[PDB]
């Protein structure tokens, strides 16, 4: 027999968020390449990639699992 | 036999969210290639790429799982 | 027997939300090349690409899974 | 005898006006009640309401008053 | 006899006006009553109420006042 | 006799005027109230009330007066 009972709060009052910047690359990227022999699989990433700016008003993040066997 | 229960509350009363700037790349990205050999697959990404602003009022997250076996 | 209960509540009462720049690639891309030999497959990126802005007044993200074996 | 001058000049040179925002009540306003008496006169007001935007390219005011008894 | 002179001059030379934000009340206003007895006038304001923006491009200001008795 | 004489300027020279916020309330206001007796009036003011945002281009202010008797 299971029977766990949950009865939480997972809560935010942020009264005001705000005047966030996030300014990532803002300089220079120069690549020079010359006389180069690549003999497999080539990745390349050149500039300003992947950045993330994330502002939830809550984000409460509540994650729960429950097993048997 | 198997009875959770869950009642939870998961929350958010943000009052005012703004402001936010995100500005990835605002610089210059210069390449110069020569005389190069690639013998196999190449991927190249060059430039402001895959760049995320993500400013949900919520963005709360509640996640579960249940099993038997 | 299996019977779980869930009464869950995922909320937000976002007030106000605005004012949101997001300026990937404000500069520039140069890219050049000469006498290069690809053998294989290219994959070519150059610019501004895959960029996201994403604002729900909401967002809440409720997730779940049951499984018997 | 009674004889007043004014050769007064009241004046202005604003040589653009504008971009003006008033957003009174951009949120939530939420009022519940339960199981009030009230044994006498309610003057009730809720939501936005008398909220005032006054923008006059001149708006100079040039006010006098005279008496004699 | 009573012969008083004004030649006064009341001036502006304001070049540009504007990028004027006024913003009352963008939060929330949450209001709950139980059970309240009220044996006389109520008078109740709730939410964004009166609020001004005045943005006049002179708004110069002469006031005199004369008497005799 | 009654003969003053007047020769003001009264000025400004401002070459622009802007970038101005007002706000007020953008958090919460929460008013909870539970079992309250009131045996006279009751004045209730809840929320962003009666705010003011005043900007003259020139609000130049030129006062005066005079008596006899």
């Amino acid at each position: 027999v299971y029977k766990p009972v949950d009865l939480s709060k997972v809560t935010s009052k942020c009264g005001s968020l705000g005047n966030i910047h996030h300014k990532p690359g803002g300089g220079q990227v120069e690549v020079k390449s010359e006389k180069l022999d690549f003999k497999d699989r080539v990745q390349s990433k050149i500039g300003s990639l992947d950045n993330i700016t994330h502002v939830p008003g809550g984000g409460n993040k509540k994650i729960e699992t429950h097993k048997l066997t």
